[PDB]
């Protein structure tokens, strides 16, 4: 499925994402955009054999399981597969996980470059919310 930008702000928002780590909505609505032009069947491989899964990028390397990323981790302890869904429940539940682990969202590169430190509330500008 691919999000219309509010409509993600919206499911992000009921699912509890909205100031979660202290993160605004605009923060998660931005790394959506630029981890997956909000298609949730985003699929890219890492250099290092992992794989990144679903509208938030989400690594094989420690956080889904995906059978072919040798000495990983599946913290999320869920499929990778899961993180394509057109339901984003996996996706932000283990989002929620990851953003948790120490370096906020600096853990989304695309987030550091791309999202971090500019006007994020202009993702959720309009939207009811
Ligand atoms: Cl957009
Ligand atoms: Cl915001
Ligand atoms: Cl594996
Ligand atoms: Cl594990
Ligand atoms: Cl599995
Ligand atoms: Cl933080
Ligand atoms: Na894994
Ligand atoms: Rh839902
Ligand atoms: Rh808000
Ligand atoms: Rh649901």
């Amino acid at each position: 499925k691919v999000f219309g930008r509010c409509e993600l702000a919206a499911a992000m928002k009921r699912h509890g994402l909205d100031n979660y780590r202290g993160y605004s909505l605009g923060n998660w609505v931005c790394a959506a955009k630029f981890e997956s032009n909000f298609n949730t069947q985003a699929t890219n491989r890492n250099t290092d054999g992992s794989t990144d899964y679903g509208i938030l990028q989400i690594n094989s390397r420690w956080w889904c399981n995906d059978g072919r990323t040798p000495g990983s981790r599946n913290l999320c302890n869920i499929p990778c597969s899961a993180l394509l869904s057109s339901d984003i429940t996996a996706s932000v539940n283990c989002a929620k996980k990851i953003v948790s682990d120490g370096n906020g969202m600096n853990a989304w590169v695309a987030w550091r470059n791309r999202c971090k430190g500019t006007d994020v509330q202009a993702w959720i500008r309009g939207c009811r919310l």
